[PDB]
């Protein structure tokens, strides 16, 4: 058989998968996936028949209900969604090699005749608010506009929810929380503001940082009121005190928060459509939003009539060509992002008249696993790990800013470095057991053997750790002046992870005011158009602090949702 449908029609009718009139139920393929599930079992039942020791196509930490048609198309060969970041050994029937080629919003100009036909038809739905993107900002806004009495449609162009927010590990920054107080942490919104400005080089828009800092406690209480666990409070670089909140025992912040938001959306019956891309914000004759034209991967173009459009489409860090244009130094770097984080929501914003700002500031995360090509949380260094070069020495304050840490790493022999830590750090941060499970953290009971394994000078490494621990115990890092030295590296076994920088976050984007209203180049509000999260510029300045993006998405998403509901 050349495809999965042809295979199944050797013993089945067309309607063992399709509805009675045979039309596609919707762009989520609800009815159709349900048929796959009714013969093959749910996603968990199917994982039992495809186990591998260290991985499984049908089991992943992705939140939400992952549709079988996310990877299995019926009438054509398709691609495994895990291959946009890993290379596991899979043998999916009717597979084809992972290759994302999504047209730009500009190349979508060519569909002049379908667009026109769709815009001359009646709107397909008429609601109060349309939310574009199912990352943190997008679900938060959908929920808060709904809890504000507005009817919402939430759309996601990918087949799965969560964007890059489902990958967050380190934590969500917040200050002066009840979680921090119970952890005997002393902080204030003023220290977080101050760490943020300093952190972004005083380029950040101060009114936005003030919203960021002043609403962060509330953003954490909101999430916690909806069911999240954000009681573990750790440190990341450029913070004065520990203020990165995440689940108990240091598990990832991302997948958990996106799972809480999805559950909350679901309880409210929020209309969520997958495989549905926002293409053009529609405006009336007085330049205010009247709706949006969308492109359903399965049922074509159609428009949603609405008073308000919230753009929560995240960044363009996956887009190395745009990234290279703005920063030539990042050309050819690997990236930590999901495959559709390419900037198309920015094009929608501009075409709508929104102006952009800070676009030249692109953050490279300092520690991507060379072996796995995936981000290794900075909470690994925050909970105590050190960085050593191939000569087995420390070479940088490990909890310095991302810019500095990336530069020191690229300057080392081989252009990479090694995270080094023990079982006390491991046990303090459960996330580390994910990297051990990926095969990216070799271990040994002595630094002498660990260094032999990885090409690190063994005796040098042993004396480096011994010096570090003595620096921990005396309380001052007089070598590199790391300001927080939480743990001696002396328990149980040792572990090394080889790390190198990757494109990670774009601090510039659509220009928003304090109510998340998109403005033009004159700084005039575009009525009905809002912007929230990494698609916006001005929050993070020239350099974002680890932990500040999940705080930003919850805060600015919530608020845009509320403001869009009021506006109407
Ligand atoms: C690997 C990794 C670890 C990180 N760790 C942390 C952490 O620990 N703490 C922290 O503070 N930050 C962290 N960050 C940053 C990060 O989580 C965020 O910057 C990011 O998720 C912002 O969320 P968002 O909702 O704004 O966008 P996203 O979560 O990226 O969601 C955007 C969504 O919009 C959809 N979309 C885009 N364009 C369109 C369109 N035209 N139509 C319909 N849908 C569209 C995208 O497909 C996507 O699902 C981490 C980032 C990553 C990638
Ligand atoms: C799009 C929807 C579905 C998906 C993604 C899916 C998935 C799959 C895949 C990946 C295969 C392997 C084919 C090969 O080996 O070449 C398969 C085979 C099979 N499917 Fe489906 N399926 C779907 C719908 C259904 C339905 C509706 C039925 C029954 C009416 C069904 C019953 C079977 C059977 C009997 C086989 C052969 C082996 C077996 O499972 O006993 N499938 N399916
Ligand atoms: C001869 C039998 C069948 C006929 C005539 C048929 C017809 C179609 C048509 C016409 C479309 C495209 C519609 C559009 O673009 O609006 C389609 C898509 C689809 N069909 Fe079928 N179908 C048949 C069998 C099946 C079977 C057996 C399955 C599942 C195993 C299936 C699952 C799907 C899915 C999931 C889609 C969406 C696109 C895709 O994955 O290719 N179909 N079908
Ligand atoms: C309930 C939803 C799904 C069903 C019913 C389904 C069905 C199946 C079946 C029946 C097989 C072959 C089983 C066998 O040969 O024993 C298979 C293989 C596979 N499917 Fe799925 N699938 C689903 C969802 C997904 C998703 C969401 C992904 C990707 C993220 C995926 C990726 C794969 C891969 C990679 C293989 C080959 C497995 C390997 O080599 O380990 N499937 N699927
Ligand atoms: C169904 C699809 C996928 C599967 C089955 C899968 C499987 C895994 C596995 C087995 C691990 C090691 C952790 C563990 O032992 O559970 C892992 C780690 C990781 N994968 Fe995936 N992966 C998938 C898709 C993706 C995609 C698309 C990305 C990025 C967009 C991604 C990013 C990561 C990250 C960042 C980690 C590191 C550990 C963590 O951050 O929790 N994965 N994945
Ligand atoms: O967990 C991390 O390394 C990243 C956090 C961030 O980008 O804020
Ligand atoms: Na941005």
């Amino acid at each position: 058989a050349d495809n999965l449908a042809e295979f199944h029609v050797q013993n089945q009718e067309c309607d063992s998968c399709h509805t009675p009139d045979g039309e596609l139920s919707n762009d989520s393929l609800t009815y159709e996936n349900t048929q796959c599930v009714s013969c093959h079992g749910t996603l968990a039942e199917v994982a039992e028949t495809t186990k591998h020791e260290h991985y499984n196509a049908h089991a992943s930490a992705f939140p939400g209900e992952v549709a079988c048609t996310s990877c299995h198309s019926a009438h054509e060969k398709s691609m495994v969604y895990c291959d946009s970041c890993h290379s596991f050994d899979f043998n999916m029937p009717y597979a084809k090699k992972w290759l994302r080629d999504e047209p730009t919003i500009a190349e979508l100009a060519k569909d002049k005749s379908e667009r026109q036909a769709a815009l001359a038809s009646a709107p397909h739905d008429t609601v109060d608010v349309v939310v574009v993107g199912s990352g943190g900002a997008g679900f938060s806004a959908a929920i808060s506009a709904t809890d504000s009495g507005a009817k919402v449609i939430l759309i996601e162009k990918e087949p799965v929810i969560g964007g890059n927010a489902k990958l967050a590990a380190g934590g969500m920054n917040a200050a002066w929380t009840d979680q921090q107080k119970a952890k005997k942490i002393t902080d204030s919104p003023e220290l977080m503001f101050e760490d943020t400005m300093k952190g972004g080089q005083n380029i950040n828009d101060p009114a936005l940082v003030k919203v960021l800092s002043s609403h962060s406690k509330d953003s954490v209480d909101w999430m916690t009121a909806m069911g999240a666990d954000l009681t573990d409070v750790g440190m990341m670089g450029g913070a004065s005190v520990n203020r990165a909140h995440r689940p108990t025992g240091g598990a990832g912040v991302g997948a958990h928060v996106v799972q809480v938001l999805y559950d909350n959306a679901v309880k409210r019956n929020i209309d969520l459509r997958m495989n549905t891309r926002g293409i053009e914000v529609l405006k009336d004759d007085k330049g205010t939003v009247k709706g949006i034209l969308v492109k359903g991967m399965y049922k074509g173009y159609y428009w949603v009539k609405a008073d308000a459009v919230i753009l929560a489409t995240g960044g363009f860090a996956k887009n190395n060509e745009r990234v290279a244009k703005l920063d030539p130094s990042l050309k050819g770097f690997i990236s930590t992002n999901q495959p559709g984080a390419v900037g198309d929501g920015l094009d929608v914003a501009e075409n709508a008249g929104g102006a952009l700002k800070d676009m030249q500031y692109i953050q490279a995360h300092p520690t991507l696993s060379v072996k796995g090509g995936v981000m290794v949380t900075e909470a690994v260094r925050g909970n105590g790990a050190i960085l050593v070069n191939r000569e087995g020495k420390r070479f940088v304050n490990e909890i310095t800013t991302r810019d500095k840490a990336s530069a020191a790493i690229l300057a080392q022999t081989g252009k990479s470095a090694y995270l080094i830590f023990d079982d006390s750090v491991r046990k303090s941060l459960s996330k580390i057991d994910k990297y051990i499970g990926l095969g990216v953290a070799p271990t040994a009971d002595s630094l002498v053997k660990l260094g032999k394994m990885e090409g690190i000078d063994g005796k040098a490494l042993t004396e480096t750790v011994a010096r570090y621990n003595s620096l921990v115990s005396s309380g001052k890092d007089t070598d590199f002046e790391r300001p927080n030295l939480p743990r001696a590296l002396n328990e149980g076994n040792y572990y090394a992870i080889e790390v190198t920088p990757g494109v990670h976050h774009t601090m510039g984007g659509v220009m928003i005011d304090t109510k998340a209203e998109v403005m033009n180049a004159k700084k005039q509000v575009i009525p009905g158009l809002y912007g929230a999260g990494e698609v916006t510029g001005g929050v993070h300045g020239a350099n974002r602090l680890g932990g500040n993006a999940i705080s930003d998405i919850i805060t600015f998403g919530r608020l845009a949702g509320e403001e869009a509901a009021k506006y109407s």
